[PDB]
């Protein structure tokens, strides 16, 4: 019931004053390494973008792993699609600070990769108690993984920052219109996008990003431009996206042998639960005194997305993260199992 998920939100209230410390240790690292780049190299117009789930307030797990982007502002960008896939691009350019990296027309993201690397490992050894580490490159994003002071791992990835106005891929997505209004939309979509390398699965493709703009949602969420502002609007949805998280983060734990849960994320449930928002856009949906309702709603959707093997990216929706290429059926029916059984007895892996 709503006062069992209370409880739990209250049991991760306690876990607050040691992400935000070990936050302030990332940020310290980052700004000494940002510097460093910044003042002179080949990425010298970087800057920190600062995205992901620590500063959309719903960090709720894993004080000792973090997720940072590096934006570059580059020239204008013409981009190329990748077959059919929607998401994934080939980088050209339309004399400019990268021609380093060019193969031709196409800017190479793996030799792009393999200098930021280089030059990260390069001023890693002169910052206090702070190496690289090798993660699984997973397509090239996170492009290199940091240990500060052999505890905390932070995930750094590099992002192209594109001005020009969002790829055609996008025009039917970021249906917010009924939820967050129109002019909204139209004003997000005149921030720049961002482009990661990130192999599609050999070849130099990059993958958009909106990870800004996630962050520029979650943290003005509400149809009323004061909802969260005030005890009279203190809606659920926050509540509801921390404990999505924390339900497939439990579930991932009883699997830590087998690990048949590996392929789902936190960005899946959140995914999952934009399209949730788009489908009860009215604050008074998420009535603070209607949390077992909306946790409800974001469970029953995540699992008619696991049996439909159909989760759209909330940006370009012809991009399917839940299709079998990428998760096989198997996977998603194991999930589906459990969470179908954790619903109907009211979420007794919450149960203290
Ligand atoms: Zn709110």
């Amino acid at each position: 019931g709503a006062s069992k998920l209370r409880a739990v939100l209250e049991k991760l209230k306690l876990s607050r004053d040691d992400i935000s410390t070990a936050a302030g240790m990332v940020k310290g690292v980052v700004d000494h390494l940002l510097l460093r780049l910044k003042c002179d190299s080949a990425f010298r117009g970087v800057g920190l973008l600062n995205t992901g789930s620590y500063y959309e307030h719903v960090k709720i797990s894993a004080p000792n792993e973090f997720d940072v982007m590096f934006k570059l502002e580059v020239p204008r960008i013409q981009l190329e699609e990748y077959s059919n896939t929607r998401a994934y691009y080939f980088v050209k350019f339309k004399e400019n600070p990268l021609s380093q990296f060019l193969e031709g027309e196409i800017l190479s993201a793996s030799k792009m990769l393999s200098k930021f690397r280089k030059i990260i490992k390069e001023e890693i050894n002169d910052i206090k108690d702070t190496d690289v580490i090798m993660k699984r490159k997973r397509g090239g994003s996170p492009a290199v993984t940091l240990l500060i002071s052999e505890k905390i791992s932070v995930d750094i990835t590099l992002a192209l920052e594109s001005k020009s106005s969002w790829p055609a891929s996008t025009q039917e997505g970021l249906r917010i219109q009924n939820w967050l209004s129109a002019k909204v939309r139209k004003q997000l979509r005149l921030k720049p996008f961002y482009l990661v390398p990130k192999h599609a699965k050999q070849e130099e493709t990059w993958r958009l990003s909106f990870s800004h703009i996630e962050k520029e949602i979650l943290n003005n969420h509400g149809k009323s431009k004061t909802c969260c502002e005030n005890k009279e609007e203190k809606c659920c949805r926050k509540d509801c996206l921390k404990l999505m998280k924390y339900l497939l983060e439990q579930l991932k734990e009883r699997f830590k042998d087998k690990k048949h849960l590996d392929k789902f994320s936190s960005y899946h449930v959140k995914t999952a639960f934009f399209h949730v928002c788009t489908q009860n856009p009215q604050d008074s949906q998420w009535d603070r005194k209607d949390l077992g309702l909306c946790f409800d709603n974001c469970v029953t959707y995540f699992l008619q997305c696991l049996r439909t093997e159909k989760l759209e990216n909330y940006f370009i929706p012809e991009f399917n993260l839940f299709s079998s290429n990428l998760i096989d059926k198997r996977s998603k029916e194991f999930l589906t199992k459990q969470i179908e059984y954790e619903r109907n007895n009211e979420f007794p892996v919450f149960d203290e």
